[PDB]
């Protein structure tokens, strides 16, 4: 029409599946209401009719829609559609649908009675012919299709309106594709590489004769890596359902099974079907089991397929828009000479959920389960630490097991058959999903996390200049660039907290990944002291790596003394303060790229005998010391740590750090975790008690933390550094300072 | 029926092989006593006569029940039991019996004077046709199968009843999987991670189609492990005579 009235679609985030919404400001410029239902044209001559809301965060030229509305148009994701207001409500009179062959066998139940009776429970839902909509329950989600509609050729049901269901499941047609098939809206904890991957293969795959039409390189290899049921072959597929591009899967160890000559008759053969129906992918799972090493490969008939792999790679790249994902457990496990340009340019690293992850994973899997009520996902996603996606699915499916098992399936055992109804009754409770988190699933991975952490500025008492100092030396370079390429500065890469321990390092460099939104790899003492007696200092390159996969990033190197006192303290080992592993650390910060937005920050809590070669420009050269905290402090610090207790009124924490002078701050928080023992000891006594009343049950006491249990936990209160040491942290700082 | 009169039945505890234990409660509220004999019905319209006691630790629902008397019954374990009262003891007066050719061979020697003997001694045993029971001794473990029973079809044996054993062993019959296969009362140190794959192989064998009915993922590869000669073999066929599932040995 050439005149605005067109949008592009994008992907959604509301959880109902009949509804669109738009912008406000589009809201008010295409003429339309906060509610009013419209028609929303797309390809093919196939519209709907839909329901439209206010969402402040999708721009004004996107529209959120979700998966089933999005297929019904025809259309796939990035393409335009034309919305039409349509304030002419036809209300329903009686629908006729019925439900698809192949989402439904084996369903034994009245499907009336057990899915669309709360579905279209007060439901101003419109339909139009040719509308194939979905509803969840039951461990199950049934697909039906609308043949026969009142009012032609569009309605909306009123809860007044009666659905009429008879009829025998129709046979699926040809041009919709299913919805058991996966798409982004499944992926939970990989929402920030599934942009890279979409802003990688959106213009080769969506707009093919573009790059025909321009001389310009396309991303032709893509290497996903991270560990084993991380949902790399998931995100492979749902791009390849989202793009509609022809997806062939190639499997590691299936191809590697034939006789030799059969395989690379496998390989040539999947890359020329791939080539005849292009646009394509190949996903060759398992690559590591295919092209490992040249240490590892020993006879013909391995790297011979390793040559043919390689070749069929170089030879694709021209003319041919195919692009090749592969995947691998560990990036540095397969053969080198793929990861040269031409074969496999783009990296991937999908890595393990975290938290906010684990949680979208967790509501991806009890989609159609029928929880409980008392279920509260955010306890269960907080002790899930180690799972991953697949961990996760085993947990939800091991409880909906010991749901099914523990009743309703032995009760029902000796009057009736199998019904849909118990499916629908069945309520997962809270414990079961404790029974099943419990024991019966072993986390299958103790890797490096990388993740935002979750302290935040308010988590720490005191130290307002250091914050601010962090904030400077952290924000500005990448803030305001122009000012330090006008000035000439060289923006710095390095901090070296010190000072004694347990007072805030930790809390710091946490607290500052977290304000920049960049991810935080912590590199314990344990870990160096690992590679200095494994002698494998060649270790240390990879925790780099790691660093640079997922700029933006602070990396913090805590107890960077600990090699250093590991061989004697002051005196020591006869040697000087070079070692083994602290000089790959110098060998890999000097040799890191000049703007990566890569932050390493160091920590020590014994200065005098860390390498001096450290300390010098162009490596950590910022030294802040973290001092004991004072009564101003001590107050905040208090208040920080108890704010998650239920603690009394009457308390004083003013009074306690009036007396607890010169504590480090981690003995202010063994004094609130003692006393919440003593509260712990005396709430479980109490019960004890109050269940030896068998006389006559009743609501336990006040659990307010009170006064007169830190006058005990306050008992037994140690200071953990010496006076010696604070004067130890004075002479340095006084002497390297000032002295002249 | 659809009222409560059906049972679950489970394990068995106790070292005799004729009889059924059930909870204290659910035998007052059956409306039975202690030593009553009853009728057991099954599948495959194959019942059978035993005795009942009282056992505190097996619960209400649940009947304890040893491998003999449950596989006469033609259940499996993990069904459900119909209990019917039958104070009727028809006290028999001559039982035909006779040994299977399979589980007797090579063994020289009068099998009345030295099996039963003191197998029968004193013994109170009901007896009902379609009954294949067994007695141990002798570094053997010896099935007998009754055909021709005189109080018919079922009796109660008194001590001075007669039993008569004439006959030649007769070979064994297609519905019946014979007691020197392998069930979980043989396992002994194990009792606790048999618990775990008993719930793990539970519902994918005894109940098929339910996992074809429900969207779930179920538990397919399963790895036991642990030093050699412990058990494994053994518990896996164990788990597969129990469930009645096929077994394939690679
Ligand atoms: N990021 C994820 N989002 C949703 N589901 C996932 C995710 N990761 C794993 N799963 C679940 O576990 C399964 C394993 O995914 P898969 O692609 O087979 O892992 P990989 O290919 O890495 O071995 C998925 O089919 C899904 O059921
Ligand atoms: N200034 C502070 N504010 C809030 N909490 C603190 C402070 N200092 C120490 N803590 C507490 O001490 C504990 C350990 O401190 P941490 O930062 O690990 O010590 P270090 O700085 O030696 O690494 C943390 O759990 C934190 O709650
Ligand atoms: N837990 C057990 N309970 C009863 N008998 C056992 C047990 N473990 C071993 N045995 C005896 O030793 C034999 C060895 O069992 P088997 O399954 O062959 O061991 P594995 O398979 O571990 O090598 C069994 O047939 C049985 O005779």
């Amino acid at each position: 029409k050439n005149r605005p009235n067109r949008l592009i679609v994008d992907e959604a985030i509301n959880e109902d599946n009949s509804v669109v919404s738009l912008s406000q400001p589009k809201m008010d410029e295409l003429q339309l209401f906060r509610g009013d239902t419209v028609l929303l044209k797309g390809k093919k001559r196939r519209e709907a009719v839909c329901i439209v809301l206010s969402d402040d965060e999708c721009s004004d030229e996107k529209i959120r829609m979700n998966r089933v509305v999005r297929n019904n148009l025809r259309v796939r994701l990035g393409d335009v559609i034309s919305i039409q207001p349509c304030p002419d409500v036809k209300y329903g009179k009686r629908i006729h649908v019925l439900p698809i062959d192949d989402t439904v066998e084996g369903i034994t139940g009245n499907l009336f009675e057990v899915y669309l009776k709360p579905y279209f429970l007060e439901a101003y839902r419109p339909i139009r012919k040719g509308d194939i909509f979905l509803v969840r329950g039951g461990m199950r989600a049934v697909e039906f299709k609308v043949v026969e509609t009142d009012p032609s050729p569009y309605c909306i049901v009123a809860p007044d309106t009666v659905i009429h269901c008879e009829g025998e499941p129709i046979k699926r047609e040809d041009e919709e594709e299913s919805l058991n098939e996966v798409g982004y809206d499944d992926i939970g904890g990989c929402r920030k590489q599934l942009a890279q991957i979409k802003e990688m293969v959106e213009l080769p795959l969506r707009h093919p004769a573009l790059f025909k039409a321009i001389g310009v390189k396309p991303p032709r290899g893509i290497l996903l890596y991270g560990p084993p049921g991380t949902g790399k072959t998931l995100i492979a597929r749902a791009v390849a359902n989202e793009t509609g591009a022809f997806f062939f899967l190639i499997n590691g160890p299936e191809i590697m099974s034939k006789l030799a000559g059969e395989s690379e008759s496998n390989l040539r053969k999947a890359f020329e079907e791939a080539e005849k129906n292009a646009p394509a992918i190949i996903f060759i799972d398992e690559l590591d089991a295919i092209a490992p090493k040249r240490e590892k490969t020993h006879g013909e008939v391995e790297r011979r397929i390793v040559s043919q792999l390689l070749t069929l790679m170089d030879g694709l790249k021209q003319r041919a828009h195919v692009i090749v994902m592969a995947a691998t457990n560990r990036p540095n496990s397969i053969d080198p000479a793929l990861r040269r340009f031409g074969r496999f340019d783009r990296e991937v690293d999908i890595g393990i959920p975290d938290a906010t992850g684990r949680l979208e994973i967790l509501q991806i899997h009890t989609k159609n389960m029928k929880l409980a009520d008392d279920v509260d996902l955010e306890q269960v996603a907080n002790e899930t630490h180690g799972h991953v996606g697949a961990d996760l699915a085993a947990l939800c499916s091991e409880a909906a097991l010991q749901a099914i098992r523990k009743k309703m399936d032995l009760i029902d055992l000796e009057d009736e058959t199998i019904d849909a109804e118990v499916m629908n009754s069945l309520a997962v409770t809270m414990d079961d999903f404790r029974w099943a988190l419990s024991q019966s699933n072993p986390s299958a991975l103790r890797e490096t996390v990388v993740e935002v952490p979750q302290v935040t500025w308010e988590d720490i008492g005191g130290l307002e200049d250091v914050k601010r100092e962090l904030q400077e030396l952290v924000q500005y370079p990448v803030e305001h660039p122009d000012k330090f390429l006008k000035f000439g500065m060289t923006p710095s890469k390095g901090v070296l907290f010190y000072g004694p321990p347990g007072c805030g390092k930790t809390l710091l460099a946490k607290a500052i990944a977290n304000e920049c939104q960049a991810n935080f790899i912590s590199i314990k003492g344990p870990e160096l002291l690992t590679m200095w007696f494994g002698e494998s200092e060649a270790n240390v390159r990879e925790i780099f790596d790691k660093a640079r996969q997922a700029a933006p990033c602070v990396l913090f190197f805590d107890e960077l003394d600990s090699i250093a006192k590991a061989r004697g303290g002051n005196i020591g080992d006869g040697g000087g303060a070079a070692d083994r592993v602290i000089n790959q650390i110098l060998t890999e910060m000097d040799g890191m790229s000049t703007k990566k937005n890569v932050f390493i920050i160091g920590a020590t809590n014994r200065p005098d005998i860390i390498d001096p070669a450290i300390l010098r420009p162009g490596r950590l050269d910022q030294l802040i010391y973290i001092p004991l905290p004072d009564e101003k402090s001590r107050v905040a610090i208090l208040k920080a740590n108890l704010r998650k207790s239920p603690v009394a009124k009457d308390v004083d924490l003013e009074f306690l750090a009036k007396m607890t002078n010169g504590f480090s701050g981690a003995d202010l928080t063994e004094i609130c975790q003692r006393a919440c023992k003593l509260a712990i000891r005396e709430s479980i006594e109490s019960e004890i008690r109050r269940e030896r009343e068998r006389q006559t049950e009743e609501d336990d006491p006040v659990p307010e933390i009170r006064r007169d249990h830190f006058e005990e936990a306050m008992r037994f209160a140690r200071r953990s550094v010496s006076d010696n040491d604070i004067r130890k942290y004075e002479m340095f700082a006084q002497t390297l300072q000032q002295s002249r």
